[PDB]
């Protein structure tokens, strides 16, 4: 439905004065608008401090006054409350947001007395779930009855699933609808308006101004999700992962994306169950995935074809949904960039069974030396698939050998976790750990203390991730543009998207 977009921006600041300099700042990062959280007010003086913001305020403005039944900090005599976003519409709001609960006796006071910009939002919070279409339908034609000017539905995901939903309502939805997904699973939701027919957008001044949970920045939108790139036609493309949030795959994709003029974007995919997760989002909307942490084995087993080095690898980390069909087509690209990056680095261990570790084991049988497996489960096959070691015994272990790390053990936010104590790392010339966020792990960082040769996980992800552009686009991977945007765009730790 109808314009991209809008960013908004919440003004949370407990004073009159530094809500004028939140909201200036939000006009320097972008935004489009302004939310006033008047509930935030530590003492507020309507008349006054209402004319204030609006005098000073640079952007269009949307007046909030939230009640605490509503999910607000405001408490006290309701008329009070109301006869306050009558007074910010008299006094040239350009937007407020009344509740549904009262929105028909609201617009019914202000019948005939709206100046010619405003403009009403009639909004209804969910923090449970997200209702069935059926249900958000119904939502959607009480919010119109009251007489509302914009239809505003913020929902709640309990899987990424429900995302579905909440887009179908505002594609369709023949009035300007707001409609949002809180919550990490949720994230989507807010990132695909300009996509789905959303009306608007929140976005923060920075991580710690949130106003309801998953809501990225403003900077992240504009800058790294090419927020005002997001139009109808662009298809979707994601990171399945549990956990996901950690993942720089949609900084380095949507740069590339950008930079060659794909019109595609890399989102965040938290993904509970994959097999509900495809099935969910199996339009021609969504392209093509990358395949994380758990997920790769199941992915496998969820493409219709796979290619042979997927096929005889065991595991799936890159998935392209083929327009002509349908059809899910199953790729490796963690062989490749594990191996080369090693080999560039330059008898193999490799820690954890998981497909990171397959795609690792395989690799290298194929060329060199065929070695050994460690993982938590000490019985995890693999080892004879290709030619074991229980993971309370590898510390317990020749002289200048090799190590690969391909689990979990040490990312983000486990920094002192490593797999394998300093004094074993003696026996090793050369240790690769995939974790790279963060780039130096306690592995990394005890392995180069010991002597040892280190190749970052960085050096893997930079090259698997350039093979999945070339796959994803049909493009030739732009290798030299992929180690140029993780270099300046990549670098920075502690980053959770969520
Ligand atoms: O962190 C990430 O975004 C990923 C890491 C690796 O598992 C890759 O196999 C996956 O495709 C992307």
């Amino acid at each position: 439905v109808k314009n991209p977009s809008l960013i908004c921006a919440p003004v949370m600041a407990d004073s009159i004065d530094k809500m004028v300099i939140e909201t200036s700042k939000a006009h320097e990062l972008g935004a489009d608008l302004v939310e006033i959280r008047l509930d935030w007010l530590k003492d507020f003086n309507p008349l006054e401090d209402l004319k204030t913001i609006i005098k000073k305020s640079p952007l269009p403005t949307l007046f909030t006054y939230r009640p605490k039944w509503e999910g607000g900090q405001y408490e006290g005599d309701e008329n009070e409350r109301r006869d306050v976003l009558r007074l910010a519409m008299e006094l040239g709001a350009d937007y407020i947001d009344v509740e549904l609960q009262v929105a028909s006796e609201f617009i019914k006071s202000i019948d005939g007395k709206k100046p010619g910009k405003f403009k009403v939002i009639v909004s209804s919070h969910n923090y449970q779930n997200t209702p069935s279409v059926e249900d958000l339908d119904g939502l959607v034609a009480r919010i119109q009855q009251t007489g509302a000017d914009i239809v505003k539905i913020a929902t709640t995901a309990v899987d990424i699933a429900d995302v579905a939903r909440m887009f179908h309502i505002t594609s369709k939805a023949q009035v300007p609808t707001i409609g949002l997904v809180m919550g990490e699973r949720g994230l989507m939701s807010r990132i695909l308006c300009s996509k789905f027919g959303g009306y608007l957008t929140f976005g923060t001044l920075d991580s710690s101004k949130v106003s309801a949970p998953g809501q990225p920045t403003i900077k992240d939108l504009l800058d790294l999700y090419n927020f005002r790139r997001i139009g109808p036609d662009t298809k979707v493309y994601g990171i399945i992962g549990k956990p996901v949030s950690h993942s720089k795959s949609p900084i380095v994709h949507n740069q590339a994306f950008k930079s060659v003029d794909f019109n595609g974007v890399y989102v965040h995919l938290l993904v509970d169950n994959l097999v509900s997760f495809l099935q969910a989002y199996s339009s021609s909307d969504f392209a093509g995935f990358s395949c994380g942490i758990p997920h790769k084995e199941a992915a496998l087993q969820c493409c219709d074809e796979v290619d042979p080095l997927a096929k005889s690898i065991g595991a799936v980390n890159t998935i392209l949904r083929r327009k002509s069909d349908g059809k899910l087509l199953g790729y490796n690209t963690d062989c490749i960039g594990s191996i080369s990056a090693i080999e560039d680095g330059l008898t193999v261990v490799v820690i954890g069974a998981g497909g990171a570790g397959k795609a690792l084991a395989y690799g290298a049988k194929e060329k060199g030396a065929k070695v050994v497996i460690a993982n938590r489960t000490y019985e995890r096959e693999l080892a004879e698939a290709i030619g074991a070691l229980s993971l309370t015994d590898l510390d317990n272990y020749e002289d200048g050998m090799v190590l690969a790390n391909t689990t979990s053990m040490g990312m983000q936010p486990n920094v002192e976790e490593t797999p394998i104590s300093k004094d074993a790392l003696k026996h090793y010339a050369l240790v690769f750990d995939a974790v790279y966020t963060p780039r130096i792990t306690r592995l990394l960082r005890e392995a180069e203390e010991s002597g040892a040769i280190t190749v970052s996980g960085s050096e893997m992800f930079v090259r698997q991730a350039y093979e999945q552009f070339e796959i994803f686009t049909g493009l030739p991977a732009p290798k030299e543009l992929y180690w140029q945007i993780m270099s300046k765009y990549g670098s920075r730790e502690n980053l959770y998207f969520q």
